[PDB]
């Protein structure tokens, strides 16, 4: 029984082009993870 | 019995082009994950 | 018995072009996940 | 017996073009997921 | 016996073009999922 | 015996063009899913 | 039973080109991880 | 039962080109990890 | 049961070219790791 | 002005079960394609 | 003006089960493609 | 103007199970491709 | 103007299970590719 | 103008299980590639 | 204008399990590549 | 204009398990590469 | 214009386990490379 | 214009475990490289 607060599971990834945010956390301001 | 607060499961991914946010968390402001 | 608060399961993904938000969380303001 | 608060299951995905929000959560304001 | 609060099951997806919201949650205001 | 609060099951999907909301939840205001 | 506050699991990654943020944490402002 | 505050697990990585932030922490401002 | 405050685990890495920040911590301002 | 000697264009495909020949060429004997 | 001697274009494919030949060339005997 | 003697273009592929020949060339005997 | 004697282009591939020949050339006997 | 005698282009590959031949050349007998 | 007698181009590969031949040349008998 | 008699180009490779032949040449008998 | 009689180009390789032949030449019998 | 009779180019290699032949030449019998 595993837990993931933020999970992005992509086994096969092939990106020809990606301008800007890509598969990440663009967090701004606040985030209460405690 | 696993739990995922934010899950994006994409086994086969092939992106020709993606300008801007792509498969991520563009979180702004607040998020209570505790 | 697994649980997913936010689940986007896409086995085969092929995106020719995607300008803007794509398969993500554009969360703004608040979100009570506790 | 699995549970999914937000589920978008799309086995075969092929997007020629998608400008704007696409297969995601454009959540603004509030969301009580606790 | 599985449960899905929000389910969009589309096995074969082929989108030539989709401007705007597409196969997602454009949630604004509030949502009591607890 | 499965249950789906919001179910949109479309096996074969082929969208030539779709401007605006498409196969999603344009929820505004409130929704009591608890 | 493992836990991941921020998890991005991508087994096979092949990026032809990616200008800007890519598979990371662009955190600005604050983040309460304690 | 392992825990990862920030985890980016990518077994096979092959980047043809990546200008800018790539698979890292572009943290600015503050971050409470204690 | 191991813990990693900042973990970037990439078994196989092959970077053809990467101009700028790459697989690191571009921390500016503050970070409370105590 | 494109030409296709054998064309089977099916944008959205969802096959629950298919025992035997399925969406292919079961060519036996001869075929003069020159 | 492209040409395809044998073309099977299926953008979105989702096969639950397929016993036997599936989306291929079961060529036996001869085929003059010169 | 491209040409493909044998083309099977399937952007999004998701195969739950496939016993036997699947998306290939089961060529036996002869084939004149010169 | 590219040419492919045997082309199987599948951008997004996700195979749950495949016993036997899968996305290949099971060539037996002869094949004149000169 | 490139040429490929045997081409199997699969950008995003994710194989859960594959017993037997998989994405290869099971050539037996003869093959005239000169 | 490049040429490939045997080409298997798979950008993103993620194999959970593969018993037997996998992405190779199981050539037996003869092959005239001169 | 490069040439490859046997080419298997896989940028991102992640193999959980592979018993037997894997991404190689199991050549037996003869092969005329001169 | 380079030539490769036997080429296996895999930029990012991550093998969890591989019992038996793996990314090599299991040549037995004969091979005419002159 | 370089030539490689046997080339296995793997930039990033990370092998957790590999019992048996691994990234080599298990040549038995004969090989005419002159």
């Amino acid at each position: 029984g595993l837990m993931a607060q933020m999970a992005i599971t992509a086994a096969g990834v092939a990106v020809g082009s990606a301008v800007g945010h890509t598969l990440g956390h663009a967090i701004t301001g606040g985030f209460s993870g405690g």
